[PDB]
């Protein structure tokens, strides 16, 4: 920060008795289940070198966590999303300038510990015939402890460039009624993959022996929220001073089977097998400082 | 944030150099129980690019725990809460949407740890006879751990449209006296479900047999208390500035029954027995900045 | 917050340029031992669409936990406060509504761990007469915890209304000399209830044989202190501008019996056995803006 | 707080725009060894109901922990301070009432576990003579783990009325030795109590057989500093602006009695052995908005 | 801080009542895959005995984590990143001077613990035949735990001059599928280096036994975020006040190869095999307080 | 706090609108090694009813943990400190009284941990010959755990009166190459006080054989620097305006001797050997608001 060299703090900001042109945009694309919320900030700072417009993508993809197969009591289908996408793209043709972008990418951290023992213990033993007994023995143990933190989904920013953003929210792995986790890859020989696998060998229809949607991730079925950050820069000596900006949602669906084999459940799980995208187009005017679509 | 681009805090917020204009609506649902309180505030920022609307559902949704049922001293019926909904509704033809809302979904985490120990011993051993005897082995140890936390109630954001928005606080798990945690999926082959169940072969009547409201969860009994906030967006330039908005609060009771069996107390729950609905239309005017029932 | 809506922190917050008239009660019943203390606020704001009253009960129920009853050295009786309550309400004819409270009643939470374990163990063995043996084997643990905080009192919001509210709080469990916890249901074959008991089989008069009030908590003795707070909506267009209010202070009463068996003391505790209630009127005038008794 | 009932933060708080005296008295009981100090502040708020007198005791009460009794070399007695108290109290006759007071009683929680563990295992055994041998078997586990913080002091506010408020730090328990902790009613039949004992069975005289003090609690021997607050409320149209208030300091000194018997030392407590008592009386003009001595 | 040597907090900040020209510079190297951005801030403090020019570079340097050699089903190539470096670089005819930096290099601590443990045993047996059996005995035991936390890349400062600055961020260690942690250097006999390894002896092409880019650290494939800053001094009576400077964006490659043996697979680990650089010119002028590239 | 008394932050504290005069006097006791700092603050608030010193003794008193005897190889003495002391003392006849002081006396506290365990296991055996074996057996167990932080050297605020005041910073315990903790009264009967003896049974010179003053506490080498604070108040009304105080700093230094026995080194403490006291007198000049030695 600045205080770490010597420097007040915010004297290096952005924004300071600047007039800030804010405004909001709504769309709700009702076929893919996404309501698209974008969140721009018009800022003209006559002692930075050209204009900002900060956009936040905001809203909410629904999960659409839903059975959609039903192929008699044995065998039935499952879709379920395994990635939100956002992206923010530029024409090529434009002037205008990715520059930040929040969230970014952090580093991860684990906690190990090593453990040392040594021990001596002694015995003497006897029984009422006179017969008396004894015992020293040693032992030594070394034992390594790893131990971080897994959560449901990850946030990665995607490798940016002047004229592309994004950002994907992607299934990592789950907890399924205490045991687990389970992730996309998960295999059993005989079970398979128990993702979303209720009982293990129930006797149901295959339809009733998926994972409740409430003791899952909530992100599932009721949706992931965006909360992502650009800044695009534009020149003010720029000819042009309208851009064009798609942004885009995306949902990434994969597809589990249980099917009943001769004595239990077996699952499985296809990745990717459909993807919803619901893209948007914004003209941005830098002289009104206005956004529309 | 914004420092995290650079940018001065709260330099891309709404809220400056404007009149809030602010207000409160309180009803009771005496047959439902439902103390419904609307908190609004209007705000007109001139540098924003349309009107604002916070609707802030509170109050308290009561939770009704109780015995309802009594045949004989063999059996018994209770009704409890699984799950308090607050929804916001905005008419089809309507020209104002839903912007934002609070609280979302959040990505839930979970703790690993695995650990490797190997270790040796040895003892050597002897008796008064002369006889010597000697023993030396090694062992290994894998080990995973798995932690992470549970609430009693999960507040889930549903899906939201631009015309509707939903939350739904739901019934997760209970400890009942430092036994459990129970669902309301919870089955044992003897005692069925022991969600309340009090004593586990106790010789009382049955409605003498429910778990005592004081040592469960709170909202159970007392009942919960909405926080949520909603953002309503208007344009400036519409020609109709009336809007209507439906408010409704939901409590889905469950059914809890304990019966006496040969020898010992069984339990059986059945859910969504029972749904309480209490809905409330307001007439919200842009032009006078105000907010009625 | 605010914050996460894009919107200024205290912007939709009441308070804003307006006087505020503050006004303190003070009353000691002395039958009952009860010191009430009524902080009353009154908030005109003109950006508000009524006037506010916010009240604050706050002072101190004496616990009296006390031995009450001898009779002899063999049998005792001592007084102890399980539940202390405060309760405002309004006339049914009032026009005044309350319409927020604090603190409401909160989720709790309990920490979950599962474990596996798997090991293999081998080792030889062997005399001095040639004798060899040996020895090869394995094993697998599997392991769950439940780790969860359990205050000493709790602190519940009943159910309000338009025009009545109430806190209670009441007594959960408690650690006699690092045993327990007990809580008002427990119960041992041999000693009965062993929440005040200071010693199994201790020979002297029971009236000394309950636990030290200082080694208790001090809610049980000393008293417990509400900090509790009401807001009342007032219409300006309203008529009168005149209201009532209740203000009630209650304290329940327990009462524990130890009885000496023939080898050991025995303890019993019966519910809800006294019940100390002190009831306040106090009249405010919105005109004024000012409260009394 | 405010912000719990959407009012900005201190806007119900008294003290805004208003000029406040502040005063120090100090006195010092040479024979009781307190060092008193009253911190005063008087506030009239034109927009509060009444006067406000806000009076901060604080200072020190000397532990005074020390061998008082040498009965040779096989018998010694030690002072040691195991209650400090401070109390504030009103003339009857007084109109000016006691009505707000800090610290107050908190309710104390504990950490509670429960751990549900099973497990199998298996090993087979053999030898050179070739005699095959084999092992199976089971084996389950339960256990509870109750986790709670004991101060060596307690605060506890007593039992306060309109005239009357007082604080006492009583002795919880003590370490001695990474030993204990050790209380007021330790026995051990052997020892008797050991809170102040440095050596079991040492050889020494009975005076130099006392824990050193540096090893003990500083409250112990230093003493405590009280930093207690209280409010007084005098209304304004009151014909008598004079008020008496009493202030009185205490120590309770318990006599810890160490005596050798034939192999080893034993020691006792008598508890409230002596009492130091120190008091004050101090006149308040609430129209000069002064206070003496 | 200030406040440990008695002085106001931020008395000696730079950065008071002065105009501050901030700017930003985005490039984007299309074959190096590397996002440039500088943020700059031109600070002149007339309290300041010379002018301060704050450089932030920030953007991404994409990983690149790729399969790149096939050859057949049994042997495969995949390129990593092992090290991001960013640098800046003075001409040495240059008397403008680096004097500050961010981040630096830190202490790093480690928790050690230490336990002793001893105890007794002894159990007495016997048979209905009439033999009785005793057995006591003793045990110690001595353990050490040293803990600490290992990130997954690693930030350091390299050693600066008055004309250079430089941060690398350098793979420390990766946990494989809870395996691990394993590290550039980490060797197994039969299995080699495992550190992208997904299969131990899967039976798939060679191109499909690697980690999945998901499963590893985002930094490997979606790269990594500077957040580094520099101060660069340049005294205010110098002749020349236009000033060059080099910023360098670097990435170094290490190449892992997987080869199927005849049972199992095996991995090598080649460290720096290759190096992408990405440098650019920037000039200062002091006067109008303007970078450019 | 004022904010527990509904008060406004703040309110009653000194200091508003108040000129502050500030100054600071050093002095170095070369033979004592003690580097003495003074910092004073004169306050005249006229809301106050007298007039405040806040003096803060700082600086720094050397440790000097040497070795000073060598009596050949076999025996040698190191002089270390064990406490540190600084003491403010006002002549009998002065009028002006220490009213505040910091730090004061804190109440230490301790972890409590209670566990109960009860398990069942069971085996059956066998061999090829036929023969089968069983066994069934149970256990319980019961645990306590306490847990506390010790540091290296306590801070005492000895009992203060109206005319003086003293902190001691005295040495507790300390951990000699992960062993101990050892005290001043630690005592083996082989090897004696092992506070600061490097090995056990070393070859080697005595004055070779102590703790490195680098792997000891910082305090005994490079000593201790006090942060205390006292405040004085002086009577506006007095006819003497002027005040003298004394400052006293002071080391008390402890011999530890290490011995060379028949086969291994022993250890011996003795306390106070030796006192190295620098005092300081100053005069106070209230009505020009100054300070001088």
């Amino acid at each position: 920060a600045d205080s770490d060299i010597n420097i007040k703090t915010g004297t290096t900001d952005i924004g300071s008795n600047t007039t800030v042109k804010t405004g909001d945009l709504v769309t709700y694309d009702k076929e893919n289940g996404m309501h698209k919320k974008v969140f721009y900030s018009f800022i003209d700072d006559k002692n930075h070198n050209k204009k900002l417009l900060v956009i936040r993508t905001k809203g909410t993809i629904a999960g659409q966590y839903r059975v959609y197969s039903e192929e008699g009591a044995n065998k039935s289908g499952l879709a379920w999303p395994s990635a939100f996408k956002v992206q923010l793209q530029l024409p090529d043709n434009e002037v205008a300038q990715i520059s930040d972008y929040y969230p970014r990418n952090s580093i991860d951290t684990k906690e190990y510990m090593s453990t040392l023992t040594y021990g001596f213990n002694s015995n003497v033993t006897g029984d009422d015939t006179g017969k008396i007994g004894g015992l020293i023995g040693a032992n030594v143990s070394i034992g390594h402890t790893l131990r971080y933190v897994q959560p449901d989904f990850k946030t990665i920013l995607e490798s940016p460039t002047d004229k592309k953003v994004g950002w994907k929210v992607i299934f990592n792995n789950m907890v399924n009624q205490n045991w687990g986790p389970y992730d996309r890859d998960s295999w059993n020989p005989v079970y398979g993959n128990q993702l979303f696998m209720k009982t293990r060998n129930g006797s149901m229809k295959a339809a009733d022996n998926f994972l409740d949607p409430n003791k899952a991730s909530s992100l599932l079925s009721s949706g992931f929220s965006p909360d992502f950050a650009t800044v695009i820069t534009m020149d003010r000596k720029a000819s042009k001073q309208q851009t064009n900006i798609d942004v885009i949602y995306e949902r990434v669906r994969d597809d589990y089977q249980l099917h009943w084999t001769s004595t239990n459940w077996k699952g499985t799980n296809t990745k990717d097998k459909w993807t919803d995208r619901s893209s948007e187009r914004y003209k941005i005017d830098w002289e009104k400082e206005e956004m529309t679509n």
